């Protein structure tokens, strides 16, 4: 089958950053097969034409690091808490209380919001894969929906005895909420992840991948991380790890996590680290040396009161730094455009420098650079011949995006996230004129009421306070 | 005597006890909120019209504590990447100068369209282009028609700051084809012009329009000029406002901070609203606090222009009246209270390394009741209470991004994008309903945006400004 | 004498094993001076303080009061502090606690004493904290939120080289 997108302005993010006025894209069997300018050439015939007249075409946004299921915990229970407080009084207990049919709803809700905001690829860091039936429920929905998914199966094989007293104290804040452990033996995790990979890697028409995800340098053994590193190598994928997200996660064995990893030969080009807030000049240098990929969760770092990562420092060194929305419930939106705006501003403010990151650069982080940070830049991230047809159409014909001249500036500094109109993933039309293929408008309101209801019930089961009393101070 | 009933909504009152009233109603008459009740306990009065707010959240209209409207036509490429003075002299002044009155009218309608769409009902317009002939008239006609509540803070400059000349000339060399402009005026001329403007327009459009004097800054205005403004505000029971310490080149007037300087001349009082408190120290905060000075924080813009981060939590923890302003239409670059609230919440959490430095409730208060306080208008607006004006907004949380929702303040601040506002009432008048704008109907919307686009492009040609600079990654 | 007195009876029901090595070193400065412990079992302290209160609270013509005084967040159990908090509430008096007077004190369980107290619901309007030298913006905010009362020992904070609150 074939698809022709016509009369659009193509923001290619290609090698030369070409922006092509009144131009077309020809799509076939999920691939971009040709591009042209309408004034200079005629588009090939195609089964279907999408008229993009007066519209902007981008590569699909890439959510470099996120956590999907937790989305059902937003809306009151999740805010106001430092990382570990949030983790132990909200995230773990809340996830535990979730049944597979709840997970299926979470995933569809997440995807609905993501696609609406132009997101076509999702790096799902899955902390609830340990619970039976959850994987199957989730994968069914990811497949149906048509999104491109990296499923990074997290594991924990090591107790951090150092932070026990801290956690017990934190638990006392909500002593009605259970203290949970999702630890598992090293060999069990290997088996479970290998099985998951064998079964689901490459499925849904190449749209689903599986990676190993040792949780952190303090919650995973050296043997565990080495296994993940080797696994990634052997299977031509990536491995990923949360690195230094709180000041209690700071020093492992008298050194930084990056230092510790360097000691054990654990920093390589197939590693994607997330959360670089507690980083120093040396840590950056180490990651740079080994071509480590990065995902910056800028909004979440603020939400959880962690701080501000040295993104400009990394970007200035040509490192592959993508943007991640992080948890559905540490943001609390799944909106790349809103997060791009935030990435642009937070760094300008802190560096007291209005040009520390150009909107072009922010846009690159969300697309081509993000693809790079997933090791997927040969397949996605730009409008180029040979690459997958992961494409999005923006309509700037709205008050907030008027006027518009410079497209990157307009998207980063003006757009709210509701201006995406049509979304293609792997050549499939997943959204058209804001009508979602996997959640049609006649079914939308009922679905949101189901999600609301299930969320409420999840919180009851977990004994979590949904709506705390009005508090000004 | 005509009446309006809003029914079956959840009322987020921001009243004295912060009441949140499930399945409740509001009765409106002659622009005023005349009663409230809970549906289970009482029956709403009969009314000429009923608005069903079933499954919806009712808030006091958002208050934009400090903004600049006309500049909105300069967004979209020309305005970003520049420190405050660079932006000011290479973009704002020349761009504004190139604007004709018909251009201004379009700018104001575009601004208002976006503002009302995002739940903004009251706007503190700091007008730097009021010096040009025909501009005031054009703008006021539109503000009036549109039905928004407006404070028109007429800015003036009566003093050259000779210290900063060489700096500005160097900045101008960045865009040398763009003209260096001056909007300075003699103290007495400014007084006359502002007094005339006040006499003519204060209280017009059914009480919706006010006029304040706005000495630009402590370095661009004489003591005589600031004292006049201070006295004027007092005599006419309004406020006066001043931009204070927005860049590191301002941070010291005559060997002291602007706040210190103002203190020396008895220029800090309860009718003053200062904007931009980035370059503030402990002592400055203390001085403002002592005199009950009102504040407007332009958090997004302070970031956009690379100024930095103001000590908002410090001021709020002292019970000071701090409102939220979007600032310039072209130093944000949106007119979206909800997006800016989110940013206020996050930037301060990040910088203070403290997830609870400002509750979402508190952020929401800044946007509503506290904002009203910062405009000296908290007796008239900012909360859903009997006696106050019917400036009200209806939010629909039945969208993916705002699902689930339990705690309404958290949901609005951390989840909402700004497109969830449905119906907007200003002074009892229906200004927007199911996202249909009364002053810009959908059948006329696209053509209007194309007009705004064109005019913008033309304005930039006339000013010799680069609209779309070459792609730049570093 | 006729003076008005609040008699805040201090108690310690918990060993802080983390700083023994540091204390042994300090003791070597004056080795002929004996190392002392005034620790007591939680229940013993309760009894002793309750008895003291029953006997002396309101005496000398209303001039004498008695409060419970858990020594610090590191030298007192959560159970001990909760008791003192409850006791103050039940008998319409206050309870008091030394908080963060040296740099060896200012973490308890990976957080500030005020943070730790907040976790256990231990900051209230009947609490009077003493010694706020090692305090940050957040600690101040927490105390403010709960209307905690404060006593500043400015001269002493200097004398002992602690610093400035
Ligand atoms: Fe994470
Ligand atoms: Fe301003």
């Amino acid at each position: 089958q074939t698809l022709s997108i016509q009369h659009g302005t193509l923001v290619t993010m290609d090698q030369y950053r070409r922006v092509l006025g009144d131009s077309w894209v020809h799509v076939q069997d999920g691939r971009i097969v040709a591009l042209g300018v309408h004034a200079e050439s005629v588009p090939p015939p195609a089964d279907r034409v999408i008229d993009a007249r007066g519209k902007v075409v981008l590569p699909g946004f890439i959510n470099a690091h996120t956590h999907v299921n937790q989305i059902l915990l937003r809306g009151g229970p999740s805010h106001g808490r430092q990382f570990y407080d949030w983790l132990f009084n909200v995230v773990y207990p809340g996830q535990k209380a979730m049944r597979p049919e709840d997970v299926a709803v979470a995933v569809r809700l997440y995807c609905a919001e993501a696609v609406r905001s132009g997101i076509t690829t999702i790096n799902e860091n899955a902390d609830s894969a340990i619970y039976p039936g959850n994987i199957e429920a989730a994968m069914a929905v990811y497949g149906e929906v048509g999104v491109r998914v990296v499923y990074a199966r997290m594991f924990f094989d090591r107790m951090d005895g150092r932070i026990q007293g801290y956690v017990d104290a934190l638990k006392a804040r909500s002593p009605q909420v259970e203290l949970c452990s999702i630890m598992e033996e090293t060999a069990v995790a290997k088996d479970r992840i290998t099985a998951l990979s064998d079964q689901y890697h490459g499925t849904a028409g190449g749209r689903i991948s599986v990676w190993p995800a040792p949780a952190t340098t303090t919650a995973v053994t050296v043997e565990g991380m080495r296994w993940a590193q080797a696994f990634a190598r052997d299977r031509a994928v990536m491995w990923t790890l949360h690195m230094a997200e709180s000041d209690h996660d700071e020093r492992i064995h008298g050194m930084s996590p990056a230092e510790y990893m360097e000691c054990y030969g654990l920093l390589d080009e197939r590693l994607q680290v997330a959360h670089c807030v507690y980083f120093d000049r040396k840590d950056v240098r180490l990651l740079h040396r080994h071509n480590v990929k990065v995902a910056s969760q800028v909004v979440s770092n603020a939400y959880l009161g962690s701080g501000v990562a040295p993104v400009p420092e990394m970007v200035e060194r040509g490192m592959a730094v993508g943007i991640g929305t992080d948890n559905g419930n540490s943001n609390d939106s799944v909106n790349m455009i809103g997060d791009m705006k935030f990435m642009a501003h937070i760094h300008r403010a802190v560096h007291r420098d209005a040009d520390v990151l150009t909107p072009e650069k922010i846009l690159e982080m969300a697309t081509i650079d993000g693809a790079r940070s997933l090791g997927m830049d040969h397949e996605i991230g730009s409008i180029e011949t040979g690459k997958r047809a992961d494409l999005i159409l923006l309509d700037l014909r709205h008050p907030q995006t008027t006027p518009h001249h410079h497209l990157a500036a307009t998207i980063v500094f003006q757009a709210y996230g509701n201006e995406v109109d049509t979304v293609l993933i792997d050549g499939n039309v997943v959204m058209e004129n804001r009508r979602l293929s996997f959640l049609p408008p006649e079914r939308e309101l009922a679905f949101l009421e189901e999600a609301q209801s299930r969320a409420t019930a999840i919180l009851q089961r977990a004994n979590m306070v949904a709506n705390p009393a009005w508090r000004s101070l």
